[PDB]
């Protein structure tokens, strides 16, 4: 009979599955879609109370402030190992993965409608006080770890041992201080109150975040599977995965949970991620003399000689002779190249 | 001299749900209009759309809510016909939800301040409905696959509600072992189930949450809004089964009684879905009908596990083509999976 | 051998947090099954006992 | 099989550093990016 119209050519799914699926030898124009999540690291004050913090210390002195480790929300971070694009390119070309498109979402937003759960009674015969207060929703997707900046308040706070902090803070550390650069290289260590992502150094990641701080503000959360964030820059490239690794970071403080006794503690939710990848032809920016210099420096013996480089060097004169010239009248002449051209002092 | 009238797509038949079973042309557009009543708990027969009054300070150890208090998801299924007549092997011809146009019915009912609301101050009127609210809808060709995230995993739920099974402290956050579909009305409470951000490949769910102790419900009401259900490939939710699935959950705020006992308020939600006929590759050919026939006539074997977490298949080498002989039989694929990086 | 070693959340192994990986290669006529399920009976359901 | 394309032409980075790059003489069609802060 009458045949239907030909269906539109969609991309062909090869294999769906878990993380073991990435190993498939595909072609050049393959695209993968990694779907994952991150759990919030809110402090977890005992084994029964995951996702909350410990209760807040109310009024510490500004000089003798010493918080504890269980009441500090920290950043979440993770590395997704990607397989190598083992190819046979010419003239110093490669292939790397490119984070083209992220599609994120907070998992568990309607759980905040639980009002019969030890929350503070809202009025005389009311229900429970819902979760509200200062909230912070952050996510960062890139091919390198999240390079961040240590900016805090009250540099005289005595942090505990588990949390990694800005090293030797001064009064300058209560505003921008260039000495407090660090990476995000550890889950559940870097607290949110000390570490903002570095606006000067995240050349390979794409970090997005918003903050709203009040005594009682509404946590407004949208949930949708059609929103889509493009991770491309002005040149049309995304986060390139230098080492075959995809770095995913997040921080989702949703508000303060007020207990029945009137004692507040934080609340965090998970964060879905969906990164769309592809294979980018790049060039090798580095010469072959970086491969061979690393091979030699781990097979040749380390010699503790006399210093032949530095401020106490023992090499006195080096002269480079290339090409022929007419005989100059000054043998004790001095010759070099200043900025671009050959110069000749005396 | 005036011109001819413009070409408008010709209406054929208007009516109820029985218009669906009419066999039409292949280039036919169907606009189904329906609604969903809120399953807010309904504490007795004379009070619909409310919930029961809220319990206040049940601690985490001993927390047992009641059945009529928890607002649950609304869902329904719209029976669509089957469209092929002969085999026509290769391509098939399914429905496709192109455009939803939704709306909450009854938003000006919240102007009723002479009802059982609490007196707002010394001689004022009633206190309006405000507080935590959540407006949600989903349109797809599958039931709304959803993820179980709650707080207070030691909550003892009633028997009427279906909840995430065997919760741990990991269930107070994202736990992968709480997958379920939305195939039952008034049993999946909203405080336990968010729609699954990974597994809904055939629905289009839309939702806004707005917490807070007293925030205004802001509800627009318009018949010129239009939501496009197409993905980045240009296809809407295909109806695999001969059915269209419609889900919603409308919480509009807390109704404060004269005694002070707060209780929820929900409203209905309009749906206007455009359906066209799209030609797809047949997911159920003769070979599927063959293999499903021999499936049902084969003896069930309860043997040792060969799939899942406790699986006993160790290694599968799938290999098809030919290859020049490698210099590495166990060729490494990840340069560094576990991490032999610096510092 | 020069990248910073992060110690993050388990994105590999038994306790992995990657939920799903799709891999696409070429073009295909539009399937009528958007969750392209392969096993006609993976669990063993709808077999005769 | 199928070979991947050539890489995309991006603007060539020349020199990266602190304040001392704001002394270097550059070309006519040179595009600098000054990154700074104010306390
Ligand atoms: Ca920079
Ligand atoms: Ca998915």
């Amino acid at each position: 009979p009458k045949k239907p119209k030909e269906p539109v050519q969609v991309p062909k799914l090869l294999i769906k599955g878990g993380v073991e699926v990435l190993e498939v030898k595909t072609g050049v124009d393959a695209i993968t879609e990694v779907e994952c999540f991150l759990n919030p690291e809110m402090g977890d004050p005992d084994e029964n109370l995951r996702g909350f913090s410990l209760k807040l210390s109310a009024e510490n002195d500004f000089s003798s402030d010493s918080p504890e480790r269980k009441m500090l929300p920290c950043y979440s971070t993770a590395r997704i190992p990607l397989p190598n694009l083992n190819e046979d390119l010419t003239c110093g070309n490669l292939l790397m993965w490119e984070a083209v498109t992220v599609q994120t979402e907070v998992i568990g937003i309607t759980s905040m409608l639980n009002l019969h759960a030890g929350s503070q009674k809202v009025h005389e015969h009311g229900g429970g006080k819902p979760i509200q207060g200062s909230n912070f929703h952050f996510f960062a997707v890139g091919g390198d770890p999240l390079e961040m900046q240590g900016v805090l308040m009250n540099y005289r706070t005595k942090y505990p041992d588990g949390t990694i902090t800005p090293k030797n803070p001064t009064a300058q550390s209560q505003v921008m201080n260039t000495d407090h650069k660090a990476y995000l290289d550890k889950n559940n260590a870097y607290p949110v109150e000390c570490w903002v992502p570095d606006p000067s150094r995240n050349e390979n990641t794409r970090y997005f975040g918003t903050f709203t701080g009040g005594e009682n503000v509404p946590p407004v959360l949208h949930v949708t599977n059609t929103a889509t964030t493009v991770l491309l820059d002005e040149q049309g490239v995304g986060p390139l995965c230098k080492a075959d690794s995809l770095y995913v970071s997040a921080a989702d403080i949703c508000g303060l949970f007020t207990n029945s006794s009137g004692t507040q503690q934080w609340r965090g939710l998970a964060r879905y991620f969906k990164i769309r990848l592809r294979k980018r032809s790049v060039k090798n920016p580095y010469p072959i003399s970086f491969l061979l210099s690393d091979l030699i420096n781990r097979r040749t013996q380390r010699v503790d000689g006399q210093p032949m480089y530095g401020m106490e060097s023992q090499v006195e004169e080096v002269r480079v002779f290339d090409g022929t010239e007419r005989l100059p009248g000054d043998p004790d002449m001095i010759r070099y190249i200043d900025k671009q051209g050959q110069l000749q002092t005396k």
